[PDB]
């Protein structure tokens, strides 16, 4: 099959993923070259979903220049039907990626996290809080990690990576709570709180100071204060991003 956005000509070879109405396919253009196209369907949409599409947009346009960490977005087609988005294909989320491998490497996990601080560091630079982070929300493209949406437009649900604050019902504390539960899943191969099925039950124990996380003695005794840092209730307590990117465990070899 085939689609043209804009002037271009874009070949599919595959669907990635589809969101629900959206649909995001890998593709080829005339110059032989692979990208990664989205299709969202406007039939449907109400006025507010509209804004919020067009505002996550012109976010992930600006924010290109920033960071190398923000997913590459070539070109758009934006009609009152649909929304065609030419970006850099990934090889892999984050999520399937650490899913699938039973074993991840103490360096490739260092790098991981250098390139998640620095993704969300720039969205806050610019006054964006995402509130949803997620492994999900990353995309492995050439060994390095990259932030896919803002979570300004309309794996999800999951509470697993919830700040205390967002459950009680957010600043950029809100961001570092669900990044250090990201590394933490990195380091001890699940959530703080994967242990509990019970969703109501894993929500008490988010906003409970006397249900202690724990930090399993590690090697890396950096990464378990990055881990206690991140993870801290209160996010007056709670270190900051520049902090972080000047934290031992992502300055020191
Ligand atoms: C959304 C999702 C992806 C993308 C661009 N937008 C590019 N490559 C990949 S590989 C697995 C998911 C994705």
């Amino acid at each position: 099959q085939s689609m043209s956005v804009k002037g271009r000509i874009y070949s599919i070879l595959k669907q990635i993923g589809s969101g629900g109405s959206s649909k995001v396919f890998q593709v080829l253009n005339e110059k032989k070259q692979i990208y990664a196209i989205k299709y969202v369907n406007l039939e449907e949409a109400d006025n507010q979903t509209l804004d919020s599409y067009r505002n996550e947009i012109a976010y992930l346009n600006k924010l290109q220049q920033h960071s190398d960490k923000i997913i590459r977005l070539y070109d758009y087609e934006i009609t009152d039907q649909y929304i065609y988005m030419v970006m850099e294909c990934g090889n892999i989320d984050l999520n399937s990626w650490l899913k699938k491998k039973k074993s991840i490497d103490p360096w490739e996990r260092k790098s991981y996290w250098k390139n998640m601080l620095e993704a969300v560091h720039t969205i806050h630079q610019h006054g964006i809080v995402h509130s949803d982070l997620k492994p999900a929300n990353f995309l492995i493209v050439d060994g390095m990690l990259k932030l896919i949406d803002f979570g300004i437009a309309n794996q999800v649900g999951t509470v697993n990576y919830m700040p205390p604050e967002a459950i009680k019902d957010i600043s950029p504390k809100s961001d570092v709570w669900s990044l250090g539960c990201i590394l933490y899943y990195m380091t001890y191969g699940k959530t703080p709180f994967q242990q509990i099925i019970n969703q109501i039950s894993k929500l008490h124990a988010i906003i409970d100071p006397n249900h202690e996380i724990e930090f399993p003695d590690i090697p890396e005794k950096d990464l378990q204060d990055v881990l206690k840092c991140c993870l801290k209730r209160d996010p007056k307590q709670r270190i900051s991003i520049p902090e972080l990117l000047a934290h031992p465990y992502v300055q020191i070899q």
